[PDB]
C-alpha cells in the first residue's frame, strides 16, 4: 500500500525521481518552460547532468516527506504552507501539482510495480487542494 | 535529535552518503578489501566512479530506513534480519558495521552541526546487538 510505496521509492530515490520528472516533462512539454537549463536536451542528455540528478533528488526527497507525514492520503496544511511560501514556486499553480500526479500515477500504472496507484491518486488530489487552502492560485 | 538528523541527511542524501563512506574507507583501509575496485584510487576518482555513487546511494537509502523505523535507537528485528540474509553481506561479520558507525559517528561530531552523534551511537551499537541475534557472525 501506500506506506510501502513510500519504502519502495526512498528505496531508490534518485532512479525513480529521474525517471518520473522525465515521464512529467515529456508527458506536458510545456512544462518544461519552467526549467530553461533543461530545455533542448533529451532524457539521457539530462541524466548526464549532475544538476539534474541533484535538482531531481531533492525534490522527490521532499515529496515523500510530505507523503509520510500525511494522515490517510491527506497532507498536513503546514507542508502545503511551506510549499505554497517556496521562492522557487512562485508563479507556479495548482495546475501545475495536478499535472505532475497524472504523470506520476500514469507512471506507476506502467510500471507494473505493485504501486497503490489509488492511494496515490487520492493523494495528489488532496495535496491540490491543500494548497488552494494554502494560498496558491 | 535523531528523527531530526535523519531528515537532514535525507535533505543532502548523495554529498553525505559519499563523505561518510569515504571517512569510512579512509579510516580503515582494511575495508577497501571488501571492494576490490576502490583499491589505488584517490576519494575525488571513487566519486566518479559509477559502482560507488549507485552504492553509496542505495546503502545509504536503506540505513534511513532502518533508522526511521528504529523505537528508541532500536532497529526492527526484521531489518536487521534482512541485512543478514543480503546474499552481498555473506562474509560479513559485525565488525564491519561496528567500524561503520564509529566512523559515522566520528564524522557528525566533527562536521560542527547539530547532530545528535550520541543516539546514532546506540543506534549503531543496537543494529549489531540485532545483528548477532539475527546470525551474523
Ligand atoms: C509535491 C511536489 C513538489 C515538491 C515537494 C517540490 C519541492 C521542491 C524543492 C525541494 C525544490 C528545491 C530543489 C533544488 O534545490 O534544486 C524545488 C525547486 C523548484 N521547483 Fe518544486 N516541488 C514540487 C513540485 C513542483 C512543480 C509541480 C513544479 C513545476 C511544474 C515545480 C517547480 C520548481 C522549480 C522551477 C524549482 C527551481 C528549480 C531550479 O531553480 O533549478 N516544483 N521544488
Ligand atoms: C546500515 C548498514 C548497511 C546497509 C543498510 C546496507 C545495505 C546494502 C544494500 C542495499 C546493498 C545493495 C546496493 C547495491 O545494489 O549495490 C549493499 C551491498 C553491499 N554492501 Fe551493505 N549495507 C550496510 C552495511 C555494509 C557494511 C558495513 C559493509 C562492509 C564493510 C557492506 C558491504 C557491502 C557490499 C560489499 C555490497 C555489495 C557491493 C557490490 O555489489 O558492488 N555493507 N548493502
Ligand atoms: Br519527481 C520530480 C523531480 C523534480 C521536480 N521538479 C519539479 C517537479 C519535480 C518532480
Ligand atoms: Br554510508 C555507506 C555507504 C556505502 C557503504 N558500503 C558499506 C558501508 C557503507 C556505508
Amino acid at each position: 500500500g501506500f506506506k510501502q510505496d513510500i519504502a519502495t521509492l526512498r528505496g531508490d530515490l534518485r532512479t525513480y525521481a529521474q525517471d518520473i520528472f522525465l515521464a512529467f516533462l515529456n508527458k506536458y512539454p510545456d512544462e518544461k518552460r519552467n526549467f530553461k537549463n533543461y530545455v533542448g536536451k533529451s532524457d539521457q542528455e539530462l541524466k548526464s547532468m549532475a544538476k539534474f540528478g541533484d535538482h531531481t533528488e531533492k525534490v522527490f526527497n521532499l515529496m515523500m516527506e510530505v507523503a509520510d507525514r500525511a494522515t490517510d492520503c491527506v497532507p498536513l496544511a503546514s507542508d502545503a504552507s511551506t510549499l505554497v511560501q517556496m521562492k522557487q514556486h512562485s508563479g507556479l499553480t495548482t495546475g501545475n501539482f495536478e499535472k505532475l500526479f497524472v504523470a506520476l500515477v500514469e507512471y506507476m500504472r506502467a510500471s507494473g510495480q505493485s504501486f497503490d496507484s489509488q492511494s496515490w491518486d487520492r493523494f495528489g488530489k488532496n495535496l491540490v487542494s491543500a494548497l488552494s487552502s494554502a494560498g496558491m492560485k
